[PDB]
């Protein structure tokens, strides 16, 4: 079944940008949450047991209505969060290189002006939700997501997304969600997100 | 223009069930950035500024295109605070009477049946909203909105409701929404509840 990932850093490893008792809120008890309550949806499904979460999302129509909105939330609290802690780094920040930077430049002009769509994006979901940097076949997009619904529904490879949910940022932030947003680009992990634009190409 | 009421009791006064930090961030900041942010969508607009709220969300559509989200999701803010604020109490706890008290054991059975149930549609909301006790042509009925969604939307008249977005009870109560909802019995303010009551009834 789903299991809940380790973290590659320790909990005070993001401090300042994100504090470490969020950091253990975050993954111990928001995180594992979704990943028992997926589990417990499938329980009684062998069919489902074995199937990845890629597949479980991508095929949301054909799976029973009992638990159709059980795997879309928990399955996509699953694969949100556990993307999320990949894309974080103590030796994050700075900007992309190679290949994902020359990707970056073409569609949005330049690394300045994609923070400003991303930050834009994440600044104006109002409620719970995420921003995303996704692939879609092959190109690169900018969209956010409503709660814990995942870009992969819709066909789309997440790369890089940030968590706006408010349990995300209020105990240090408040309701500053826009300086949260300032802080997450120096702790972002630009070789993880690389990876996987390297990986969605294909 | 609208403007951010003033609370009828210190912030202070809702412990131990809601902490001062919380009340004073939610009443100055956000409930605040709602009434800004709605007073802002209508300027140019001479023609929508002595409308009230109530006309406002019932008649989302004739506003124009440009600024009806701003003020679905900013006169929902208002609207929803404004009304959470005058059914908290220092005072408040215990139970119903009287004519609110018998409705209420007449369409739920009980007065621990209607806690239940509106315990579990508060804690059943994923991602932000509210849970709501409204009229609905002369009958009561448990329901629950998205984000500052209003149920006045749809023509129903909120007497109670509780804010469940996770600034509402992060601070002191962070991931246990379901102990934030059952200190929040506590301090309702049941008299609040049956004035409004009495006047949706005409
Ligand atoms: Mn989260
Ligand atoms: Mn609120």
């Amino acid at each position: 079944p789903f299991e809940l990932p380790a973290l590659p850093y320790p909990y005070d490893a993001l401090e300042p940008h994100i504090d470490k008792e969020t950091m253990n809120i975050h993954h111990t008890k928001h995180h594992n949450t979704y990943v028992t309550n997926l589990n417990a949806a499938l329980e009684g499904h062998p069919d489902l047991q074995n199937k990845s979460l890629e597949e479980l999302l991508s095929n949301l129509e054909a799976l029973p209505e009992s638990i159709r909105t059980a795997v879309r939330n928990n399955g996509g609290g699953h694969a949100n969060h556990s993307l999320f802690w990949t894309i974080l780094s103590p030796n994050g920040g700075g900007e992309p290189t190679g290949e994902l930077a020359d990707a970056i430049n073409k569609k949005f002009g330049s690394f300045t002006a994609f923070k400003d769509e991303f930050s834009k994006a994440a600044a104006g979901r109002f409620g719970s939700g995420w921003a995303w940097l996704v692939v879609n076949n092959g190109e690169l997009e900018i969209t956010s997501t409503p709660n814990q619904d995942s870009p992969i529904m819709e066909g789309k490879t997440p790369i890089l997304g940030l968590d706006v949910w408010e349990h995300a940022y209020y105990l240090k932030y408040q309701n500053r969600r826009p300086e949260y947003i300032a802080a997450f680009w120096n702790v972002v992990n630009w070789d993880e997100v690389a990876k996987r634009y390297s990986e969605a190409k294909a």
